[PDB]
């Protein structure tokens, strides 16, 4: 039978989830999910967006969305603030959960959520857009197949400039409670999701951070920016391999520059999300023709064929979310494991909070 | 009330239209179109895809679908010259038409369609989806605004390699009777759609063409390839301005390389569809910083903000079709003109056929 | 004995020749050419630049440089209108000639020079330095080896913007009588040298052209620009293969964008001179890894190893000229034929002037 | 005219020779006199003296450095002879152009730095990546406030000349006789660029690895003692952060010295494999906002001496002609050359500090 969907939130990621749920069966076949309940505030906004998004109804009561008998799975995309409350309420109501990163603002809340998930017998997945591109998934498979030999180094970054303007006003997100981590939270967690998928688990971090714009306008006065604008870290993976890692929300000229490369004993892979349809692969070759290959995204890569049969017809950012919906759909059907669930996700939260601790204490942080 | 939709065909473009119709209101607001009837063959396939696409019913008879009283607009997406009969039948039934290229194989048939469209007083649009990218629409606006001065030269190409391998079998597409034009028909029409939107109408062409792989495998023997693998032409626009134009279905390594540039008296614009989120702009600057700008697609560009609030989250090929659906939707409502209708579309047919004729005769062809 | 060198001109290409002759033996071995006489105007400039360039003396009289007993080879880098006179004089005096393109202002003059060169039994080479990069030369070898299969299309361009500003003053270079061709002369000839080296001889052209800025400032008033700012042409090669060709001196944002592509039945090669150290090669590959390769210039490519042992240490524009000098030195010594000599070069002049005629008359031109 | 001595004729040796030959061609003044070339064996010194245009070849570098017709000495030999040759030149009253490194050990470099000040001669270290018109233009742009205040540096120097595990073991792979690995071959160059952009390094925390631990030797295997790759987090004297790496086993990279400076009002980005491009972002109106590709041309320092028209790509070897000119002008008292043995010592301290941090697992302060 068709999956009954509830959606909480309609912003950047809320509407992304909505577009995804709308076309998951168009792309992948099977039964179209039923868009049952959309929750958002104010109520008039929830009603108007429910209409245009195609949800059977809208409400300002998020608990209605998680408890409706016709709902099987809940997409949660509202402020990180109430993620634990909403996710745990949905699991308690017997609903599968698609939770936008982060799990919660602290490791402690994430730990409790992880335990609730294991008790509920429902499927969970954390929204990690950037692990779903055909280019990224192709890279993981190429590494798995030995295309670059043994990985010997990872270098990744995630630069954007959405906070570079110092006139941008203060908000609750720039506080430790209310907001949690800064660039590490909004960007770093995404890079960690990609990094651990490529290199395996993180064994140790040593990090440094900075707040470049330390105070911002707050209507007459100013208030202090409490979380980091940028951070960098050196990594040791559980394999013993090295890594470099960074993120920034003040890196002028960058808009979605999640970029990484894996250097191996027999090749190199390189990617930049601002050009998400290109994957660069070097493997040793005859001297006359030796050099990096530009692999342009097409049907040979995971997921792409469900969207288009011809290569070079660029896959979009939003289609990453359709792929993510499908993974959850199949996991609910018992036809495939979804990653990361709340257990896998908690590890990612531990890593990013470990980097924040390292930057503050000046000490390396180790993981089991 | 919401627009009632009929869809004919389910391949490359059929699925693309279906995804567009499903998310058009999600992206742009208003009422979601009602997916009423899907027509395809065989019947079991029409029924299977109606279910997964979310259409109320499938049918093996398209004539049924176009006359359904619950239908207001008909998407015609067969990868075929066989569009005249379906297009005119829809218009005759008082339905608006979203037609995939070409209008027909012959200019004569396209001309009949153009007249039926005017007589019908229903809206029409041809699926020239490469005119819908935020980057392309931004370029047109920059030109209109005087950002590069007066255009002095156009250079465009559309290379792909889907027929490059001589091993690839013969098919009816390679006949003049059933396939019509070659590269000019498959790819050239698209380049013309973009070119004339940038530079204005074509006054004259002088062209060359080649069939470089003259025979292909066919049922244990070979059959002759009757249309062109590639073609090039020098253009004069009605403006008096010069142009260069090419297309190829045998250009090894290229997958969707619709690439163009407009050189003006005060700057230059350059674009490549394989990187559809980048627009290159040169305008004179102080010597120390002078150079082309990489304009990364974001909410400053037409259409983008309906899909994502943050720049650099790559807009995709399929989202062009959502934009196209919205343009038609607004034209139906009487709140904008959709381009190109069958009148504008006919001109495109005349141009590609004029290029083909010029290549065959070795003489220039005039259009005005 | 070391080659005795005369140099006429000290501008863009004159100084490029001077730097090349100075280090040709440093790169390639053998005896360093002797820099004997530098000719330039005015005399004070010739003396000054001779000193800094390392030439034994400078003179204001090009005839002195050509006739000097210690001179064996003459580099001619002066205005196109004097090329025939200077080249013929050098040949008549028994000197080998390195002549900057073009040969002359007319096909008629180029023919006379071609005849004079054969009459003389001295070596000649025309200075088409874009045929000298390791990337270009590697591409020619890859095509010969079958790396892209059978070539089926050529597409080339040469955009620059040195004349894009309409306030840039008029000069005699912009008349047909004294300046000759416009963009076709300054840029087109370079693209032809590359194009024919890749694709073989041209059989036919059909061209269009424009002068975008028809009048320019001249000493408070205005004067007419008589030659083209841009031109485009469709090509048929002697092989039967198709081509696209263009040039422009008004293409805003481009500085040395000589760019070309050869598409073949088993691959594609693509190049852009603004990134002269990269050659793009597509060949079929398994679907998981299929794509163009970025071949970064290194010691695997012709000429590079004479300048650097390590790949990725970018080869420079000026080092193309060092390669060109060595080709001439080896030709003079009987150890290699240099291309293009005045005979090969005459064909290039015929092609560029045929394009100009085609654009003027609106008719194709056959060769 | 400057009397030139040249010691060594391999990669850098020829590069120096080509530079000395064209330095006056490009920049004017008097062509330096190519007096004595020293190398071994004797036949090679004479052969190359002839093709390089030096008045004579010799197998004894000591006689070349003490020659009265010599004013300046280019030293391009193996790292293990740099101290001896450099101090001998300075003691003979000759100016010195020295290829990196100053020496294998910081202790030796310090002694060299002492001798340099006491000799009153000019010294320059061959950090040629600081000589490109693009790099020099970047420094000037930062000085004009084009990107505001620098807030982060990220740099790398990847190459793959040791990536093939079948490449034989050599003395260069010994701590004793090769010194540092990737940090010495590549790291030093990245430091020269980094401090030129960001000022002095205050602190580093580093990691390193030997990826290929054993290599074929005579009958077989011998252990590799120095690092194939290293990374570090940087704190500059300014307080600004940095990321730093180098590798000799990064497959596909040939000369990927790449750096980026992010500031409060813009970003600059560069990659030596495309040394004629400098990427600059500054905020712009929404419709046209984005990075600019600045193609190297006569607006950039040094370029016009080589070509009057932009986009005619400046090459690696021309960086060395620029370096030669800077030394010449320093000798003539018309401009100070960087880095001298004093500035050079600081660079040795940083790279060795990074090596120490990686070995001990502790940050190192300067």
């Amino acid at each position: 039978k068709a999956l009954g969907v509830a959606l909480i939130g309609t912003g950047f990621m809320g509407k992304c989830h909505a577009m995804a749920w709308r076309n998951v069966a168009t792309a992948f076949g099977g039964l179209p999910p039923r868009l049952e309940v959309l929750a958002d505030m104010p109520a008039d906004k929830a009603h108007s967006l429910a209409s245009s998004f195609g949800f059977a109804r809208g409400t300002a009561d998020w608990r209605e969305a998680v408890s409706d008998p016709a709902v099987d799975v809940v997409s949660i995309t509202t402020p990180n603030g109430l993620h634990r409350e909403m996710a745990e309420a949905a699991l308690a109501a017997g609903k599968h959960v698609w939770l936008e990163k982060p799990m919660a603002l602290s490791v402690e809340d994430a730990q409790a959520m992880e335990a609730a998930a294991r008790a509920s017998d429902r499927r969970t997945i954390i929204g990690y857009n950037y692990t779903r591109s055909p280019a990224f998934r192709a890279a993981v498979d190429l590494i798995a197949e030995g295309a670059i030999g043994r990985p010997i180094h990872f270098r990744g970054m995630y630069d954007e400039d959405y906070m570079a303007d110092p006139d941008l006003p203060w908000s609750w997100r720039l506080t430790r409670k209310d907001g949690g981590l800064g660039a590490l939270g909004d960007l770093g967690c995404h890079l960690v999701s990609v990094m651990v998928s490529l290199m395996g688990p993180v064994a140790r971090v040593y990090a440094q951070a900075d707040t470049v714009i330390t105070d911002r306008p707050h209507q007459g006065g100013t208030a202090r920016v409490e979380n980091e604008d940028q951070a960098q870290a050196l990594i040791r993976f559980a394999s013993g391999t090295s890594g470099e890692f960074s993120c920034s929300r003040v890196a002028r000229g960058y808009r979605c520059r999640l970029a990484w490369e894996v250097q191996g004993t027999e090749g190199t892979l390189r990617f930049d999300q601002e050009r998400m349809n290109e994957l660069w692969l070097y493997q040793p070759g005859r001297p006359e023709i030796d050099g990096f290959r530009r692999i342009l995204t097409g049907p040979a890569q995971p997921g792409f064929a469900a969207f288009c049969p011809g290569g070079g017809h660029n896959f979009g950012f939003n289609e990453q979310k359709v792929v993510e919906a499908e993974m959850l759909r199949q996991a609910i059907a018992g036809r495939g494991k979804a990653w990361p669930d709340f257990t896998d996700g908690l590890t990612i939260e531990r890593v990013i909070h470990g980097m924040a601790t390292s930057a503050q204490t000046g000490q390396p942080v180790n993981f089991l």
